[PDB]
């Protein structure tokens, strides 16, 4: 039956202990690992917006996830000398609205592990080499123990590990969008008060915000450069390639560069999608931002992984555990809702920052009021099965 199918799911995100979650409440017996000796705390901000509040309720976290939820009350467009050119309130300035709510990442992964506390789970856990054929999936771990899976889905981030390993170089496409995101936490020295401040130019973007730490600043960069790193992981040559990227943008960057050598939970990376034809491959699936990260561009993110989660789950229980069926079916009915949220998020990279104007209270407002109309268009644009 059903609950007698060997199921593991790798990755404590957000797509991982979703999809858990679901898989568990149809009938099946899924089991979780993670690399991380532990969920990592607060994080990025995620955004829970359209369909996805949907799930959350049917979920019954939703109301967990307010509780949670991040106070910005106040954002604003500020100009390099500190000017107010437009003001709006937490929410909108997300462009969020109704139901929607954002939640920093480790409380949202919390409160999903909270959900599945009957699901076992082991954390500090590491697979190494994955091989199948027509009657299972063989998992190596890091000691070089072995064990034997009817389905493996894999919900272990944009940097895959298991898509490198169960996927060729064909059969998916690391998609560049020509810009940069960093972001770190600094001590609060402007004394922001659940506030967030954007200052942009033609290709960059800063932000500082204060928000449920009070004697705390989360700094946020977003540039474009055709610039590449000899090695995009190497974290001094991030701070140098940062620095050197915004020596002339004025406003607080100094202020917040100085302090940049000192915050410890820095963060650095390229701004890609992933595009595959077909998320899955035999017994093995992929979900999640491993499957079709719409970038941080996008704010679809987190809506992508519960989506997925919701209708592979689906998919597999009205297939009764049949799971070339069922990847069909989550791949056929899926696609269309990420590449629509994906083509948001390349919309955004191309003509959110003014080409050649410079800010002003009408573009601002403007660019607002049509980001919060669109996303809300494309953060709705499916509809979703019922499987019960
Ligand atoms: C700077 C930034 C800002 C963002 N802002 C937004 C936003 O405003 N709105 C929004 O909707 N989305 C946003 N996102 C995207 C969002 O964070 C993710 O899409 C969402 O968390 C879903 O991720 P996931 O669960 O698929 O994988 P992740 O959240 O990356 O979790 C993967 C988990 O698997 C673990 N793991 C990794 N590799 C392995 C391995 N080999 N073996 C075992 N475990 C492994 C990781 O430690 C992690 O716990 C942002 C992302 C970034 C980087």
């Amino acid at each position: 039956m059903t609950k007698h199918i060997k199921i593991l799911v790798i990755g404590v995100g957000v797509a991982g202990p979703a999809v858990a979650y679901w898989l568990k409440r149809f009938g099946f017996s899924p089991v979780l690992i993670e690399k991380s000796a532990a969920v990592r705390k607060g994080g990025q901000a995620l955004d829970i917006r359209g369909i996805a509040t949907h799930i959350a309720k049917e979920m019954g976290i939703y109301d967990q996830i307010c509780n949670m939820r991040t106070q910005i009350k106040c954002g604003r467009y500020v100009d390099v000398k500190g000017n107010v050119l437009h003001e709006e309130q937490g929410e909108t300035f997300g462009f969020r609205q109704d139901d929607e709510v954002e939640i920093l990442r480790g409380d949202l992964v919390e409160i999903l592990m909270k959900a599945i506390a009957d699901i076992p789970c082991e954390f500090k856990q590491s697979v190494i080499k994955i091989e199948q054929n027509e009657d299972s999936v063989t998992v190596t771990y890091k000691d070089g123990r072995v064990e034997n899976y009817d389905l493996v889905i894999a919900a272990d981030g944009i940097h895959s590990a298991t898509r490198g390993m169960v996927f060729s170089k064909n059969e998916y496409q690391l998609i560049n969008l020509g810009s940069y995101v960093s972001a770190f936490t600094i001590p609060n020295y402007l004394g922001l008060d659940h506030m967030e401040l954007l200052c942009e130019s033609n290709h960059k973007l800063v932000t500082l915000q204060s928000d449920s730490q009070a004697d705390k600043a989360m700094a946020g960069f977003m540039f474009r450069s055709k610039h590449v790193l000899e090695d995009i992981r190497d974290e001094q040559e991030q701070k140098h390639f940062l620095h050197a990227s915004f020596q002339n943008f004025g406003w607080e960057t100094q202020n917040i560069l100085n302090r940049m050598p000192e915050s410890d939970d820095f963060y650095f990376d390229a701004i890609t999608q992933i595009k595959m034809k077909s998320w899955t491959k035999g017994r093995i699936a992929l979900i999640g931002d491993a499957a079709y990260c719409p970038s941080p561009l996008s704010g679809q993110g987190n809506n992508l992984a519960f989506v997925g989660a919701y209708i592979l789950a689906g998919e597999l229980k009205k297939a009764d555990g049949d799971y070339i069926q069922a990847f069909t079916r989550y791949n056929e009915l899926l696609h269309p809702f990420v590449e629509a949220n994906q083509q948001f998020g390349v919309w955004v990279s191309e003509s959110f920052l003014l080409k050649d104007d410079e800010v002003s209270k009408e573009i601002a407002e403007a660019r607002s009021n049509k980001i919060l109309a669109m996303i809300k268009s494309v953060s709705n644009s499916i509809n979703l099965p019922q499987y019960e």
